[PDB]
């Protein structure tokens, strides 16, 4: 059977893909730290992470949601442990009225031993971003 | 120019090929926590890491010189922070005399603002390997 971890993950991509606001933030932890991507950034904006659901639930709706994000999981890297996994993740929204951008990146996940969300937290930049349209 | 953990990371595998005990333990900081990889397994046998620049140092003796590992670096995945970055890593090394193994996994290191590492953590498991001889 599979991890947690990799539950929690797949789940979370899951919700993504059906539009699951209330699906994704059941996922999340009370204390849960988002960190996509880690340090300061569009979707960082102070570069410490989003903290907590009302934030999270912010986030899912401007970030996620709003912006059409769909999330592809290209290789999936298990670690030793059950409650923590990375992924290689490709990432593609929208923005200013239908422009395309995409994005490739490491993407870690720690769960806590309930199985839900910790930590989501995102390897990639701006300048890593591809564009279209 | 590159970043702190851009240059702490190479810096880390050029020391392993390089045999370099002394250059390696140089950029670790004092509090360094190494998941190699992150869980119990051989090389992390607590799974809570290997803590603090005398432990990290018999781990360089054991598990970097005695299995003459090798570092590969595949692909670098900065983030958005000068301070942490992932990169999927191959792994090479030896065992009961001269047998091989390979793991391929995913390794995220933090510096601080000093630029010395204060974690490196890797995303595999004793499953992933791949044998020779
Ligand atoms: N797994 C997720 O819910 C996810 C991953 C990357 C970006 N946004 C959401
Ligand atoms: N970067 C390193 O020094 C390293 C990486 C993976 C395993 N052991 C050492």
């Amino acid at each position: 059977t599979q991890s947690p971890a990799l539950i929690a993950s797949q789940s979370s991509w899951r919700c993504v893909q059906a539009h699951d606001r209330e699906g994704w933030l059941a996922l999340m932890a009370d204390d849960v730290v988002i960190e996509d991507p880690i340090g300061k950034s569009v979707t960082n904006p102070d570069g410490s992470g989003i903290k907590g659901k009302e934030a999270v639930g912010a986030f899912f709706d401007t970030h996620i949601a709003a912006n059409r994000l769909t999330v592809t999981c290209e290789e999936t890297f298990p670690s030793s442990s059950p409650d923590e996994i990375a992924h290689i993740l490709v990432l593609h929204s929208e923005f200013d009225g239908g422009f395309t951008s995409e994005v490739r990146g490491v993407f870690t996940y720690r769960v806590n031993k309930a199985g839900l969300i910790t930590n989501m937290r995102g390897y990639w930049n701006l300048d890593m971003m591809t564009f279209g349209n």
